[PDB]
């Protein structure tokens, strides 16, 4: 099944922030509508915060999460959760090796904010 | 239902990142075995980073968080992820005043690292 | 935080499935439109499926589950969790006593059908 | 990623339901410890539960789920949800077609029990 793409409320603030934990360099895209809107990247095996940004969802609200290690995509694991029925979470896992930690980048998005 | 209390597996680090959304400052706790590991305080509308930390689980595995905005302890609501049988998210959202976003402080607990 | 309170898709098919754990009669209502759509009840120590049925989610989506034991109102926790942006779940658990294994009444809603 | 695999707590007492929503008669095997434990099978496009059972997780603990529809293996979404600390949800989702609802034969495996 597809991975690492969600359907935001539209025209709507989000936080994403990515997290690294291996000892590739991690490179992390984040799509809207398709577009690139934000690219982080590093190093580190200890959760190192690699980047951090509030986008808006656009129109449509497709946000697609992409992460690669030196032009190698990654393999993704994805799913989102509500709480209280208003409070969302999308998360995504990746793997960029063969341990099957699938937490080498790691994306986390929220909504709402404010 | 108690909210915000986790059992990670022993001696496991951990790590911890807090953002805050409101007008208020947040406080948030991160207790490891009834105790004070990791205190957060900071104040944005945008979803700020107001902390990030790795910690270690302990011999007991017991995860609390606490959020207080000036002493006032917050509602929480909170639940455990795992995908793909191996990347854990416990995810906590909390609410300081009258609108029900539940975001004003949202925290994120992510493991394995590494 | 209000639990056991989902909105769904509007004049959207879903269905609800009930489970019993307790040495308590359950009962469980299910709401759509503040109004009594489906109940089921019933007593099992071992999960027995105490009612499943297929509603319509109506013109607002509100669907609401209410669980009480000789008329006192249990205690709800509750979450939803989406798979591959498709496959919803609306997770209830219920606690009748005081062990808080909060398994007493378990409801599971999913959508889509067909 | 692997989707449909468990780890369970050793020498544990979970339930297991079955759910199908298909044109095509879904096969779901249940496998614990690498062997097949319980088998349901049915059709339905609406929802119908198909087989629920008691299982032990065994020494082990690994639980697995499988789907075959008209001779072939579905592709499968899962995830695992925990409420409270406590109340423990490991979800599947499956696609046998082309439409990509993954709902053709839902499993839902809940634990602990009693
Ligand atoms: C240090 C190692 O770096 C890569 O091999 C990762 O795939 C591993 O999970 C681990 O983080
Ligand atoms: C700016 C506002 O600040 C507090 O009142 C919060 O509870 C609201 O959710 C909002 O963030
Ligand atoms: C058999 C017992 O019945 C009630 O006391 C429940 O609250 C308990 O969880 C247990 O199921
Ligand atoms: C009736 C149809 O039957 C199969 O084609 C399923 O893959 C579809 O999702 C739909 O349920
Ligand atoms: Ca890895
Ligand atoms: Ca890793
Ligand atoms: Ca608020
Ligand atoms: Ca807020
Ligand atoms: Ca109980
Ligand atoms: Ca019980
Ligand atoms: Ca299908
Ligand atoms: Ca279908």
């Amino acid at each position: 099944a597809t991975q690492g793409v969600f359907t935001l409320p539209a025209n709507t603030r989000f936080g994403v922030t990515a997290f690294a934990n291996s000892s590739g360099t991690q490179t992390v895209n984040v799509l809207v509508n398709n577009e690139t809107a934000a690219t982080f990247s590093g190093q580190s095996t200890n959760n190192a915060v690699i980047g951090t940004q509030v986008l808006n969802s656009g129109s449509s609200g497709k946000v697609q999460v992409q992460v690669s290690v030196n032009g190698r995509p990654s393999d993704l694991v994805s799913a989102q959760v509500i709480l209280t029925n208003e409070l969302n979470f999308a998360l995504v896992g990746s793997e960029d090796g063969t341990d099957n930690d699938y937490n080498d980048a790691v994306v986390v998005i929220n909504w709402p904010l404010g």
